[PDB]
């Protein structure tokens, strides 16, 4: 009954906890080792006033120079496993074949990969975490072009090859929502489109659309092509925050709590449930939301062997009172009921800490989609800004010790309730390159010193971690 008291021991044996990372936000050595550049590398140059301090990932937390130094940590810390990601840009610096396909960014995967296992970590690895080549961009739009579908399969069929006889975990996409709403809808992350110079109501449904289908084409890949001599699993990350009804008892916000779901999880969770969009979806956007062949259809229903699901926060729904993607939701988000915040802020006024809701989004992906495995695949809370602390005093994470408490507990709680969760992973293992917000956002159970060549130190969680979950 006491999170607090959580531990390794209260799940099955085969459950498995680990951390996380993407290729971006941690490596580094962007143009080291042959990697070519990512959409990611071209926002953050040419546009630095879209990100917090107008930093980027060319060194990041170096990741791409100490590796044996986080396999080190990671080893440290007990976890079963570690997820990263591929950088598409760096074993293929063009994106396609025809750029070359670059040896030492494989050798780097492999050094990894090798390292995780020397010390008995299981990699799981994600093949698109946003940073889609910007030789793909520039010769078709990257994910606006059905071009990018082929182009993706050719990437994860290499990454099959390669790393496939070691890494049996492998999902293609994480949160293609985020990527797919704040590159096209908002524009607030790469390529910076929507704020042809981009249009919110169409190209985030041709993005997705597109997404959905390199998915489903590079799981079929996967399966036709690698399943059984190499007997892995392939899955995909998607982005959840739950949405509770304003008012408990008003069937018009129990509708629009629905909806917000149904534009937010249901838009990619639908597809590959029963190859079509939700029902809300087809309702509301019309003929700007593109239609599935028969065949792909047939391509995407059941295309995953495991769902991941990223949770953060949640948010209270109400009905809304030329187009847009945001608009097309047709829901109003408040936070307060009668000035009761649904939780408190953490570092960032963006994520409420509502511990319940990463238990209701499992509850509610088993019922409506019917899911059989399912992992958290991203779950954490970010540190509040402050320049001030010594390492001593900034590593002691309170709040984000009892955030991961609180989440883990709900996990069993779900689980209880019937939803089979197979593992958790914290977001993230090390403080990193957070997207628009910089390095100010620290998300890391690793604090990072930036003044001192990136020095890791475990911060109080990832301490109780390896105490409670070794
Ligand atoms: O916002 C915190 C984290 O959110 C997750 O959805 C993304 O996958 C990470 O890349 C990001 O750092």
């Amino acid at each position: 009954n006491d999170a607090t008291r959580i531990s390794r021991s209260d799940f099955p044996a085969d459950f498995i906890m680990g951390t996380g990372s993407s290729a971006y936000q941690i490596e580094g050595g962007a143009r080291d080792g042959g990697r070519g550049p990512s959409i990611w590398d071209t926002f953050t140059h040419r546009r630095p006033d879209m990100i917090r301090g107008g930093t980027n990932g060319d060194v990041a937390v170096d990741s791409y120079h100490l590796y044996k130094e986080d396999v080190n940590i990671l080893k440290n810390l007990g976890l079963d496993a570690y997820r990263f990601s591929i950088s598409w840009s760096r074993v293929l610096p063009g994106g396609r074949l025809s750029g070359g396909v670059n040896k030492e960014g494989i050798n780097y995967y492999n050094n990894l990969i090798d390292g995780l296992l020397a010390n008995g970590i299981k990699p799981f690895v994600t093949l698109f975490h946003w940073d889609v080549p910007q030789a793909l961009e520039d010769e078709y739009g990257g994910f606006l072009s059905p071009r990018i579908v082929d182009d993706f399969c050719e990437y994860a069929e290499l990454c099959f090859w390669e790393f496939g006889d070691r890494v049996k975990h492998w999902m293609t996409l994480n949160e293609p929502w985020t990527f797919s709403v704040h590159g096209y809808a908002t524009g607030l992350y790469a390529p910076g489109r929507g704020r042809s110079t981009g249009n919110p109501g169409t190209e985030p449904y041709w993005v997705t659309h597109h997404l959905l289908l390199a998915h489903a084409a590079a799981v079929e890949l996967y399966k036709n092509k690698f399943q059984r001599g190499q007997e892995g699993q392939i899955g995909i990350s998607h982005a959840t925050q739950w949405m509770e009804p304003w008012d408990e008892n008003s069937a018009s916000d129990v509708e629009a709590a629905a909806r917000a779901l149904d534009f937010m999880l249901g838009w990619f969770m639908e597809p590959i449930t029963s190859g079509d969009y939700p029902k809300s979806m087809k309702k509301f956007v019309g003929s700007r939301l593109p239609k599935f062949s028969p065949e792909q259809s047939k391509m995407l229903k059941g295309s995953y062997d495991f769902v991941g699901l990223n949770y953060y926060t949640a948010s209270y729904v109400t009905n809304a009172s030329n187009f847009s993607y945001n608009t097309d939701i047709h829901v109003t988000y408040e936070t307060d009921r009668n000035g009761v915040p649904i939780g408190p802020q953490s570092g960032s006024d963006w994520l409420l800490i509502y511990p319940e809701g990463i238990r209701k989004i499992l509850v509610y992906t088993k019922k409506t989609y019917n899911v059989p495995l399912i992992y958290v695949t991203e779950n954490g809370v970010d540190d509040v800004k402050n320049t001030n602390l010594t390492l001593s005093e900034a590593r002691k994470d309170s709040m984000r010790l009892k955030y991961l408490q609180d989440h883990i507990f709900n996990v069993r709680q779900a689980m209880n309730d019937g939803v089979n969760v197979k593992g958790y992973f914290a977001w993230s293992l090390l403080d990193n390159f957070e997207w628009g917000e910089g390095y100010g956002v620290r998300f890391g159970i690793i604090h990072i010193d930036y003044n001192d060549n990136f020095a890791r130190y475990p911060k109080d969680s990832a301490v109780w971690l390896m105490n409670s979950f070794h």
